């Protein structure tokens, strides 16, 4: 089964997910000096005041919070994005040490992890629609580097102890993703996929140019999650990104100049 190891990692996904060499791959590499400012971009509406988290998971790639998707409760739009797309969970991406673990990189930069906030649009009606079109998914991706920690992200930190291990889940209600989020909602967008199997490409990427700030202990207690279930060899939940992508025909916008 895929993951991140040599033997199971992206350098093997092509095989059995072949897109995995298609036009419109992510992550990619945001050359800051390349991208282009474009004044018709609007201001990104995150909208998540009445958000309905639900339960987290350890799916054996990641954690996943989970939202209830079944009304607009938390949703993106405006930006580059046309009507309403729902929130229906986020995740991040890590490594081992503070200087890797980001999908995307910024001038080749790599961040100490990514956060990524995973929408999909109501007009397809559920997720597993949204996922057979071009314009299906919406991903907010947040940079994370190492300095002070971020208060609203250690109710998340301190869950992860009873979800150690691949399918063992917890009760998360009550979750506000607003305190995740950095002061400004500058960005850059280009069309993309998802960044694990099955890499489908349906999402407009719009990744924030402020990263946010956490504590070296929040992001180590990341690194003590497995990718293995109970009562298998433990292997530590680390580097569960993937490296960026060639941009092919694409052009990456900015909000802001
Ligand atoms: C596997 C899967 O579909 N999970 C999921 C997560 C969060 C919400 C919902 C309901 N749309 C489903
Ligand atoms: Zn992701």
């Amino acid at each position: 089964h895929w993951g991140y190891g040599k033997h199971n990692g992206p350098e093997h996904w092509h095989k059995d997910f072949p897109i995995a060499k298609g036009e419109r791959q992510s992550p990619v590499d945001i050359d800051t000096h390349t991208a282009k400012y474009d004044p018709s971009l609007k201001p990104l509406s995150v909208s998540y005041d009445q958000a309905t988290s639900l339960r987290i998971l350890n799916n054996g790639h990641a954690f996943n919070v989970e939202f209830d998707d079944s009304q607009d409760k938390a949703v993106l739009k405006g930006g580059p994005l046309d009507g309403t797309y729902r929130l229906i969970q986020f995740h991040f991406h890590w490594g081992s040490l503070d200087g890797q673990g980001s999908e995307h990189t910024v001038d080749k930069k790599k961040y100490a992890a990514e956060l990524h906030l995973v929408h999909w649009n109501t007009k397809y009606g559920d997720f597993g629609k949204a996922v057979q079109q071009p314009d299906g998914l919406a991903v907010l991706g947040i940079f994370l580097k190492v300095g002070s920690a971020k208060p609203g992200l250690q109710k998340v930190v301190d869950v992860l102890d009873s979800i150690k291990t691949k399918g063992k889940s917890a009760d998360f209600t009550n979750f506000d993703p607003r305190g995740l989020l950095p002061e400004s909602l500058d960005y850059w967008t280009y069309p993309g996929s998802l960044t694990t199997p099955p890499l489908l490409e349906c999402v407009t990427w719009i990744v924030l140019k402020e990263p946010i700030s956490v504590s070296s202990e929040q992001v180590l207690k990341f690194r003590k999650l497995n990718f293995n279930g109970e009562g298998e060899p433990e292997e530590l939940m680390v580097d569960n990104w993937r490296p960026a992508q060639p941009l092919k025909n694409r052009q990456i916008k900015a909000s802001f100049k």
